[PDB]
């Protein structure tokens, strides 16, 4: 009863067998079937079981260990054993020499200034594929339990793991039996073609040249020597006096700038937010509604809670059982104005009474307007009025 | 004898008084002015004595104390104190609302969340007046110390400030007598539609709609509470569920990026690199040459050194006196090959020896192709050959 409060949910009745049905991060589904059990449906996770790194991208270095070679007018080139370190970054200039620093000669001397580039902070970008994605569903039947009504908690149901590969999925619902799945992921934006980036917390989905067109220092997917470090490294001689280098600062701020709301999908519990769908296929042939011997009850009941009407026209109502028969079934039908003609249907099917002094949720759906809701029978039958919305 | 070396170097020759001179960091003068002195000038700094800060911009920002209040469907609008404190971020969004949560009602119930704003980097905008800028300018006369040329340290000259004001320096020329200086700060570059944006060591000078369009948090020139957080601010409710926030990250490495090279000044010492010019007169009258009483020097010299030219067409020499006159003048002067013809002028005017084992430095301009360089009085006068570039 976990979809009862929810706005994105979704209704789908079986057959009379097979059912089609659609998850998403955020979106729930009740499912109905006849002489099967209610039960609601969420996709509460979507992992990556060690995917692939495209490649990745230095946003945040460091410039240190400056060294120099500076000859002599006369002397030719500089050389620097740094420039084949491939952890330095260099850059040739010319600066004035003379007497005056060294020098028998007057003119330009030539210079090479290189300087260890370090990675403080980046981010990564990886291949994503839907099939090997594991996918975690909860199932929450519509027992009608004191405290099921939009538990998220996950204990009033059972979690699943859809293995796109491994497959084929079975479920135990204990004292309801056994039901299965067989899903697909799905999608519009083609996957192939996109990329998961990664920024600490948060990660965007994007494009492949747009992430490989990424002016930043980079190392392989496959460290072993940044490539393009240049991107973030500056040199200067003003002067022809000296020759100094610099980095240029985070490019984090301007990254985050770069994925303005595009397809992000940072971070539920340092966890995914799957992009889109999940269509799936249940079958309950396995399954049984929950005391179909019972008694019918025949003691009165007490609103415990007060009806009240969900986004999608539906009431949910919790009763209280006072008669002596547990275990019972809960006599319930709603009526027309006429006292005769029923006009409504139960969501929560088989509504039982489990327990004396244990309350039972019920989830109906009432004609638009006027309607009865009689629950138990006389004596004491309660007969609430009602009147639907629009 | 500082200018000696340096390629960017200005020769100018005095009147029969005044001169004028333009200086520049990185440039360097060399004044001439006739029974008087030559003199290297350079402009070595300029300081900014506390200036005006137009405005501060936050460039990395904190989100922390998160608060939140949530109504029920029925219960109308959210409050947060925290939305009068001006130091919090806030935003309203839905979200659903029932049992499951607290709620006897089914809907949409209101929130706003609000989190605390805290700059951890930032960059101040500057308004600069050349007129109130004040620099330092080195004096260095061509005196011939053994070891005056090029020689960057201060210690062969005088160091001048020159307050636009505060106005007109005068100085003490120790040995020579005083001179007189009269500047004008010039520069292209309209600097009150300009501004000094300083990011810790580093520093441009920009314009100013584009310094105040910058989409960032920022602070009154004259914290009280930063203004337009919300451009490094961003909520976030995909599904109904609850709203986060959350900040930017560092503008810093975006910041450069938009700065590409524009007019930097940076940084020489934690000091400023002024933007352009500094036109200034000189007057002499004051001045006078070292040793115009002194005895010929009638004794040999020997060439410590050896004749190096310049990037200017002219040669240094040092040579060691070891004649029984000093003190006394150096006989010097440049000839042609038909030995009689003086066809080069001094640089270094009125060479003397001051110490019997202090060489002398000596820089003269000998004219284009052979010439020759006698040194001294026969005996063992040396008479050095010179060709010249180009
Ligand atoms: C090989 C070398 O140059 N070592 C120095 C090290 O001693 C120093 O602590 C560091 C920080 O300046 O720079 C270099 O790592
Ligand atoms: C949302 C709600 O009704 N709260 C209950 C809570 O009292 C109980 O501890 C838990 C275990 O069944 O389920 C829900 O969390
Ligand atoms: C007024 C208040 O909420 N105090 C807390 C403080 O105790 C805690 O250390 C900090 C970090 O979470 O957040 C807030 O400052
Ligand atoms: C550049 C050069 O010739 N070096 C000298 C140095 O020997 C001396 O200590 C100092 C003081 O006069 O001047 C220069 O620094």
């Amino acid at each position: 009863m976990r979809c009862i409060g929810i706005s994105n949910r979704d209704f789908v009745e079986g057959v009379s067998s097979w059912v089609d049905i659609v998850l998403e991060h955020g979106s729930c589904v009740t499912t109905m079937a006849k002489n099967k059990p209610t039960l609601d449906f969420e996709l509460i996770k979507t992992e990556a079981k060690q995917p692939a790194t495209l490649r990745k991208y230095c946003i945040e270095a460091k410039l240190t260990n400056t060294t120099t070679d500076s000859r002599c007018p006369t002397q030719g080139e500089p050389t620097l054993n740094e420039e084949q370190d491939k952890r330095f970054v260099c850059k040739h200039s010319m600066v004035d020499r003379g007497w005056g620093n060294g020098c028998g000669l007057f003119g330009k001397g030539g210079i090479v200034t290189c300087a260890m580039f370090t990675c403080k902070k980046n981010m990564e970008g990886k291949i994503v594929q839907p099939e090997n994605l594991e996918y975690t569903v909860v199932i929450t039947p519509h027992s009608g339990e004191e405290h099921a009504v939009g538990n998220d908690t996950g204990k009033h149901g059972k979690e699943v793991k859809i293995t796109p590969q491994s497959s084929i999925t079975e479920a135990e619902l204990t004292g309801y039996g056994t039901v299965t799945m067989e899903c697909s992921p799905r999608t519009g934006l083609d996957f192939n073609e996109m990329v998961l980036l990664q920024m600490k917390d948060k990660a965007w989905l994007v494009h492949r040249q747009w992430f490989l067109d990424l002016p930043l220092p980079w190392l392989p997917g496959a460290g072993s020597n940044w490539i393009q470090k240049e991107t973030l490294v500056t040199f200067k001689n003003p002067h022809a006096k000296k020759q100094d280098v610099v980095v240029l600062g985070s490019q984090e701020g301007a990254m985050h700038t770069a994925l303005t709301g595009a397809t992000e999908i940072q971070m539920s519990s340092g966890n995914l937010l799957f992009t889109g769908h999940l269509k799936c296929r249940l079958r309950m042939d396995k399954l049984q509604l929950k005391g179909m011997s019972y008694s019918m009850c025949t003691g009165k009941f007490k609103v415990v809670k007060e009806i009240a009407e969900t986004q999608h026209g539906t009431i949910v109502i919790r009763v209280q059982y006072e008669g002596d028969g547990s275990p019972c079934k809960i006599p319930f039908e709603i009526m027309d104005l006429e006292k005769r003609h029923v006009l409504g249907r139960l969501i929560t099917v088989n509504p039982i009474v489990t327990e004396k002094d244990s309350p039972v949720n019920i989830e109906a759906e009432p004609p638009f307007g006027d309607s009865y809701i009689i629950i138990g029978v006389e004596p004491g039958q309660l007969k609430l009025d009602w009147f639907k919305k629009g």
